[PDB]
């Protein structure tokens, strides 16, 4: 339905944010490669949402720059030329500037900044020129629009893929590649990433935090990545979709 | 039906961009009033769309505070409780502010920024603690970002709505009210009130205006609008929706 | 002595943030009119930075149209050319949007945007092209910049201050008037405005709303006032200065 | 005079806006270490402000973790313990992000980014709980703030900076620290970073870039440094500061 015909990468899309992106994409009739480094979890993810006809694993670290190439080509041979690349996979780690190691922070730029360059450097590449309406989805943070004393690194890299994707989305709109590029901005969502930081939840679900009084779900960054990735967005790009419960109006 | 059971005024719905935030709304399920000036446009563009079962014209100036409640009455007789706020009534004054009588000022006030007032303070008491996943989605403007030097009121009222709206997302979400407050910023689109002005295509279409090259159409503006008024978008509040073909990106 | 040569108006120079405002710009060697309501208040203010071959107080609501046009005569026949305008006056009113009389929201808006409309235009009108390194100073607010749940017309009037700012700057610089127009946006400060709402400096200085743990001094905004209205920023226009103790940092 | 006590570290100091920044500490009676990556130009740099008893070069790539250690011992040996840094140094590439190779953004980002954390997280160690006024001035750009299609790899070091500079002025306020941190947006400056590519200057000057019709001048920069590493900006923290004849409000 509203994604017919596209072929979309969502990298880390086994578990959490992602696991729901792929979910909603194949559901509005993508076909769907989803990547993330652990294979029993990535296999089982695959074949929870459908079959190899609409949806299929590959094992790849989104910092591994040469096993970027060996996924767009598995995907092509899969399923055709790529139309929809969702940037997604990402890491944190709770420290502030102070005391980030520099081996942590080189560890999270090599995912979640790394990552996404080499995703949207290659999606360019692969999709420009060919009338797909294609359209890259780089996954910033509320992290990349207001800062957090306890995620320096997280925050460094969530405002450098926010203004990276804009550089990305003029000139592919200058260059005429019918090549879309936005960035979502997600706040608290119930994931493993939250799930696994104790009493994560209850601080961010505090009023002073989230307004709504509540952490979103993994379908709530699903719905807007539809959106983005469907031919309903075709004026969008350059462009920051915050679905944060209101966390960044105060 | 993404808009199943929804009830929603949509101001300003005769023409342009409010026209096609009708047309998509009742597409996806939705019951609409659409307001307007002029009563012979406005029941041609109704009976455009579909019959009174699901669309109808009511005449009301946005600027009239008095007729809000009707407007609200009218509807809620027609279709029960409304839902859905569209705070789409708008004009233009191409004058610097340097030029800008006082008369034009208070004139363009009273429209862009007073009906939107009037059209989210009635719309908060009348939807909210309803369980109805009610939506107020007030049109500002990329000139609610940036500013333009021809149109010194025109920015005022932009950025007012933009400001305003984050005020009564917050208040609705601490006092867990139901109701979602959200503005989007349209870029240049092909309207009568552009169509009007002489040259204002041209000079939208300019790469260093607008980088896709040309300018939008009213389904740009219906299609985020119809995200924002449907449950898919329940965590979205305070937050601005730009569909601008990357305007404001540079 | 930074201001040599400036000639400012500064419209409720006599409290607060713009006695602080009129305080520097005096010792930084500019002559200086203040505005206010209240003559008693008034006279006792400028009294107090200086005698009237520096400064003067002039009796002045700044939602009154035709005082502006007397202002700037007055302050011409005492000082010479008015070279720098601060437009500061301004109330606030505690409401949601949805509590909001209509009888507040147009009071509010006649100082706190009208005001700032007026004091601009004419400024502009009657600052440009004279070779004064000209500067328009419109005092904005965080609340320009994010939404307060119980400051609904008072966020209003902040957003339209800060994007009717940038068309005026725009205007200028383009059309080489040798105006700049810029607004600042402080957090809270302690002035009477603050002092009668009991409880409020309480409130603003708990971490979840000011970072640094305690509210700022009017001095804190008037230290950015005269860099603004200082040749030291002739490159500045169109731009947001914020000094707010990290109030929108998080 | 406004820096009376200051002891600065600024990085690019031999060049640019870097020598202009350390020009004017000096003048306001701060002592200064420049530093770069070469030798004979940096000692002459430093000789042409002042003599070593208020500015002395020290050879130091700010990309070089360990030998911002020594850096700041021989600042310290040299002039007291350090109050203020200025992360100035930095490098671009022109390169869209698809035309950027992997070693052309691990440059950039190494010296931009990496340099910029080096210095930061070292800062707050070094001046945390001294009571020196301490401040942090991190070098962002316009491109910050807005997307060029030619800068891909300098877009995302930029956007990184903005915000990790948040997280560290956030926590350096909730923990008291007494430092501050915050980032400079040049505009279009005339600098041989500017100067030595060919067709800079001409662009740039475009009223389509910059409305004033002209870039800036290093001394622009200078005097908003001043402003930041005074304490005359105690209340500002975790904020954007832009210097760019209003490149980015329109
Ligand atoms: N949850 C939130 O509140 C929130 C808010 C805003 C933004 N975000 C962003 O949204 C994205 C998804 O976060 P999430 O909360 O859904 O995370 P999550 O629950 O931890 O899920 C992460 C997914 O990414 C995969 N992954 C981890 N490291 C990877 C790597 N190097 N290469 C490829 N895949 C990798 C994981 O699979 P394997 O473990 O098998 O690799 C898993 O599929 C991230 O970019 C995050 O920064 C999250
Ligand atoms: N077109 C663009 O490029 C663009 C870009 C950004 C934002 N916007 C915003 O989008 C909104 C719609 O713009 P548009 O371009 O579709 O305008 P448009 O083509 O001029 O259509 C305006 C609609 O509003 C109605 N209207 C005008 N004044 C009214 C009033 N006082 N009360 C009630 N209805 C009124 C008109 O009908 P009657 O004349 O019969 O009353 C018509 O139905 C406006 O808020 C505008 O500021 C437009
Ligand atoms: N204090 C804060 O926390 C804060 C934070 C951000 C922004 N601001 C803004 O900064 C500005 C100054 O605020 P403040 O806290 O210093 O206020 P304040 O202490 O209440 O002082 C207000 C000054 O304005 C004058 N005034 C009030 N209404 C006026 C009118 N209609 N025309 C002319 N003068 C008028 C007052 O004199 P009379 O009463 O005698 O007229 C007084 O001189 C305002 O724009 C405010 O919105 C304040
Ligand atoms: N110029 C503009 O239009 C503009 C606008 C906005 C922002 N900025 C930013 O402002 C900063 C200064 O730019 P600029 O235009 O003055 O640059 P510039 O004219 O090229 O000067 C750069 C200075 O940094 C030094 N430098 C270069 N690489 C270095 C390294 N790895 N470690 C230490 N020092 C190094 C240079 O000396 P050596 O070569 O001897 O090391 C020189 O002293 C940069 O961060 C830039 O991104 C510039
Ligand atoms: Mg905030
Ligand atoms: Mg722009």
């Amino acid at each position: 339905d509203r994604l017919k015909g596209k072929v979309a990468i969502v990298t880390g899309g086994t578990l959490g944010i992602g696991l729901a992106i792929a979910d909603k994409f194949v559901e509005e009739g993508a076909k769907v490669v989803i990547t993330g480094r652990h294979a029993d979890v990535g296999e089982k993810a695959a074949k929870s949402i459908g079959g190899t006809d609409v949806i299929r694993f590959v094992q790849h670290d989104a910092s591994d720059e040469a096993g970027w190439t060996k996924l767009f080509d598995t995907t092509e041979e899969a399923f055709g030329p790529v139309t929809t690349v969702v940037n997604n996979a990402g890491i944190a780690v709770s420290k502030s500037v102070e005391d980030t190691t520099t081996e942590e922070w080189r560890k999270l730029l090599s995912v979640n900044l790394d990552g996404v360059f080499f995703g949207t450097r290659l999606g360019i590449q692969r999709m420009k020129n060919k009338g797909l309406g294609a359209s890259i989805i780089n996954m910033s943070s509320i992290e990349g629009l207001v800062g957090d004393p306890t995620q320096g690194a997280y925050n460094a890299s969530k405002g450098a893929v926010r203004i990276m994707s804009k550089s990305a989305a003029l000139d592919c709109a200058l260059k005429d590649y019918d090549v879309r590029v936005n960035t979502v901005h997600p706040g608290p969502i119930k994931t493993p990433l939250v799930d696994d930081l104790e009493g994560a939840e209850e601080m961010m679900s505090q009023r002073t935090k989230t307004p709504m009084g509540h952490i979103g779900e993994p379908n709530d960054i699903a719905w807007i990545c539809v959106y983005l990735a469907s031919d309903e967005s075709k004026f969008a790009t350059g462009a920051e979709f915050v679905v944060d419960g209101g966390y960044t109006a105060q």
